[PDB]
């Protein structure tokens, strides 16, 4: 189409037919491997760099970050990751359901939590299904790494709420926790 940032996500990848967004797979893939650093997530990039990714991006040209000078500022790949979803027109966990989450994660027991967040998942439409379940995956996959990187999944979902839930951190940290039996 015409632009990746700030296309809605559905829109995005019924244009792209992949499963994820590009953007997704690529900055996910790239921390997975080379970005397991002290303030993932919490550190940012420098705004020229991010801003350079993202004009990349935008265009639907994939850059090959493993290389130089890519390789080197890890915090800018982050920083991009959570503008991609910052800039969505809907947001990743939708307008539809945002009530629908905040009232799912104030049930007074985790297993009343996890039936109630549950049945909001179930109803994302695709996109956003596939889309938060990948990240989810990601950010679980990092959680594990948490003595190298100082980023549990309380602190990670800190950081990362307000870019997925918006009109929070309770729900995201509910959802990361339990990614396993939620996308099962």
């Amino acid at each position: 189409g015409e632009r990746v940032f700030g296309c809605d996500l559905g829109e995005h990848l019924l244009n792209s037919g992949f499963e994820v967004p590009q953007v997704l797979q690529s900055c996910t893939a790239f921390i997975e491997r080379y970005g397991i650093v002290d303030g993932i997530y919490r550190l940012s990039g420098v705004a020229s760099n991010i801003q350079r990714l993202r004009h990349e991006f935008d265009s639907e040209h994939v850059p090959d970050l493993t290389k130089e000078p890519y390789v080197q500022d890890i915090h800018s790949v982050g920083s991009l990751c959570k503008l991609y979803f910052r800039e969505l027109p809907n947001p990743l966990l939708t307008y539809q359901l945002y009530e629908k989450f905040s009232d799912a994660v104030s049930a007074a027991t985790d297993e009343e939590r996890l039936i109630k967040i549950h049945d909001v998942i179930q109803q994302l439409p695709p996109p956003h299904y596939r889309t938060l379940e990948f990240l989810m995956r990601h950010l679980s996959l990092l959680a594990d790494y948490c003595s190298i990187t100082n980023m549990h999944a309380k602190n990670l979902a800190i950081v990362w709420a307000p870019n997925l839930l918006r009109s929070q951190s309770v729900v995201v940290e509910f959802i990361l926790n339990h990614v396993d039996v939620l996308f099962s």
